[PDB]
């Protein structure tokens, strides 16, 4: 049976091989939805040949590549298994994955769509807080696609923007922090210090209005209450890039300092994504945990694990979908409101490109 | 009958006339848990002296003092007369306002509590978000009296740090929206934006591992699930002073972009203070609501009503004690950990005196 609904699995994507390292940045240092430049589209692949072998290196360091693909592709197999049990009515579905940086880039993953004759289309973000640099561009893509094609869409769209609360993501934080404080020495386990590390963003971003940091903020209440704060613990941001100001503090400058300061056993939890890729394989596992903290004297520093293939989290993701159906709604409410000082003319298009959808 | 409980609300406090603006400014400046200058006990008078005639007048366009102190007593009397009645082998209760650059001072009362000879002090800040700029400052004044003083304490002590989520709080912040919305003209509710403002950081405190903007994002997060998002927000940063950098985005730019990008219904919300005072009264209503708001062409500015007086506000602060009490908490887990990038050895002693309490 011909699938009914798509599902648009929405990430940045990373390269699969050192070989898909140049074209990654290229894409990257190209998106003026992340960031702007003078002769763009000359220093961009200037940037990217220029970086290229200094990031090769760091997925040299995990194995060779970014497992984001496989991950997503577990994942999403599991969601739609679910969603055709849980919705008869829009079955059979099927998920697409739409890179940002990648193949298959969002536009391939569109075409594919629409080549499939589908009744409806899911743009399902893959990070659960939003950013305008992250969620914001992968959306902004799907606008600039049709408007770009010069088509009209043969579907109807709509998005699941953000989800930072949702429970089922939060029980899946909850349980792979309990387990992994399972791993520590008996006798320092409520002395465990948590750092939530979450990607960085620059100040001209945050000033901006994202709703990024709040989101967050959000979902590490959420964890911490369903642990019943059994520790203590920091938000902290992490690989910051350049000399320009970030968001801190620093992952790694947290980690150091609490170590100064004595707190030897430090849980690090990536909060902001929910696959492994080279911010948790390469700079916690190997940056932090292997080379800054035994410098710094640490007893034990432990990451949880990234959500992975955890068949809780594809059961979220079909219940968000699901949810997503059953509401009717084409956006989230804060879609509806563009960041106060948004200089971008874009998001104003793609954010009325998914309320006003037919339905 | 004689007091058994004392229950020390910890507030910076503002002066409750013209006249009592220079000394209020000067303790702010001499304040080494709030900032750190060179010969500070030097140029503390000097930059007092400087901004007193500045501050005198925003007082004086809202009435000429701060009512703080109202609030406080009022919210106290109504905590006090309930915690009477939910918890009768503590009672009598009493309240004590302590405030940090005010009489009755932090100091002041802790002598007062002595005298009064309680079996019990409890440290309650009237801060819901923990920063060390503002609890910290409080609970350090706490520390030094006593190591000051040469002297033990009389009384078994323990604090209430924090509180960014409690359900009593979260469920007033929404009764006064809703109420506020009910304000707006009609056809213009769906689409009134929520400007949730707080207190800015510097960076630099940010930076060294604040817990504030973490725990403010989360009392947001809570408000607006209760809401059930109805309107879609944001959380900006108020008053940043002086040129270096503080968190944004500011209120004023964050109203000013919204109105140029055609958002022209705004309902401000200060979600970081529970009474009226200075900034919500001359900054928020004066020069953002009538002087801003007009220049930038605005349709419907409004500001939700601070806690004061409302019931189950004081219902929230003496279940707080309540629980705080049945528990045998000495303070929060958060307190255990100080800023990954603390630099003042005052904030370890601080924690150390309240973790170590007999009981
Ligand atoms: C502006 C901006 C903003 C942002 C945001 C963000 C969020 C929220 C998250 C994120 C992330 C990320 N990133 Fe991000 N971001 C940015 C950026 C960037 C850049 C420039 C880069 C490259 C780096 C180098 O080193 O070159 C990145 C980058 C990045 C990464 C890595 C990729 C690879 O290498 O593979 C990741 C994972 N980012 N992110
Ligand atoms: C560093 C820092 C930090 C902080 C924080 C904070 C928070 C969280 C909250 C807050 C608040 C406040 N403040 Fe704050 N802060 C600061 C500061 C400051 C200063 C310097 C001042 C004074 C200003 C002028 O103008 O002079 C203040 C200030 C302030 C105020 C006012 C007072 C009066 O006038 O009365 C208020 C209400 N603060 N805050
Ligand atoms: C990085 C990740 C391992 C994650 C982990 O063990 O925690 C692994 C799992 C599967 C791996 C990939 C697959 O083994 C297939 C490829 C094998 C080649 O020898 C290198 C690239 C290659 C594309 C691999 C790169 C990288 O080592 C991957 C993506
Ligand atoms: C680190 C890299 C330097 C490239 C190199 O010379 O190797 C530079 C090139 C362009 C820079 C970016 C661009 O200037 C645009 C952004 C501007 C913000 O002020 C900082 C982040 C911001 C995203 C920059 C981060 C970083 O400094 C970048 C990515
Ligand atoms: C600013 C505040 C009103 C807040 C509000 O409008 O809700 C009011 C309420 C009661 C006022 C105070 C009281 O009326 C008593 C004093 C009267 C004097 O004439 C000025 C200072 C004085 C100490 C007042 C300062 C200020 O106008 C206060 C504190
Ligand atoms: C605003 C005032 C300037 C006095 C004047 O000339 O009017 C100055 C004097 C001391 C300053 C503060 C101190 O330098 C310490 C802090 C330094 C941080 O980087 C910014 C906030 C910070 C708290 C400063 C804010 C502001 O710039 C202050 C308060
Ligand atoms: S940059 Fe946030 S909506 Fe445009
Ligand atoms: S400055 Fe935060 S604990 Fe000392």
């Amino acid at each position: 049976r011909k699938p009914k609904t798509g599902i648009l699995m929405l990430n940045m994507g990373g390269p699969e091989t050192l070989g898909d390292v140049h074209d990654f940045l290229l894409r990257l240092f190209l998106d003026r939805d992340l960031m702007t430049l003078p002769i763009q589209n000359k220093l961009a692949p200037a940037i990217a040949k220029r970086r290229t072998p200094k990031i090769q290196e760091q997925y040299r360091r995990i194995g060779g590549g970014s497992p984001i693909k496989i991950w997503t592709s577990k994942q999403g197999e599991g969601m739609v298994k679910l969603l055709d049990e849980l919705s008869p009515n829009t079955a059979p579905h099927k998920y697409y994955i739409g890179f940002r940086y990648v193949h298959p880039l969002t536009e391939e993953a569109i075409e594919e769509m629409e080549r499939d004759g589908l009744e409806r289309a899911i743009a399902f973000t893959q990070y659960p807080q939003y950013s305008c640099s992250t969620t914001g561009s992968s959306l902004n893509a799907i606008y600039r696609y049709y408007n770009q094609v010069g088509r009209k869409p043969t579907m109807k769209w709509s998005t699941i923007d953000r989800w930072p609360t949702h429970h089922l993501l939060i029980q899946c934080f909850a349980d792979h922090i309990l387990k992994e404080l399972d791993h520590f020495p008996l006798e320092k386990r409520s002395e465990v210090v948590i750092l939530f590390s979450a990607h960085s963003l620059p100040m001209s971003v945050v000033n901006r209005g994202d709703p990024y940091p709040q989101e967050v903020s959000a979902t590490v209440q959420k964890v911490m209450e369903r642990l019943e704060y059994c520790n203590p613990y920091r938000l902290v941001w992490q690989s910051k890039v350049g000399p320009m100001p970030w968001l801190g503090p620093q992952t790694d400058e947290s980690i150091k300092g609490l170590c100064e300061r004595g707190r030897k056993n430090i849980l690090l939890v990536p909060i902001a994504f929910t696959s492994d890729h080279i911010e948790t394989l390469y700079e916690l596992d190997i940056e932090y945990s292997q080379v800054l903290a035994k410098e710094c004297g640490v007893e034990n520093i432990r990451r949880a694990e990234s959500l992975n293939g955890n068949p809780l989290f594809s059961k979220a993701l079909a219940d968000l979908v699901h949810s997503h159906i059953q509401s009717n709604e084409l956006c989230s409410k804060q879609l509806t409101l563009s960041c106060p000082l948004c200089v971008n003319p874009v998001c104003r298009e793609t954010k009325s490109f998914f309320t006003s959808q037919q339905l």
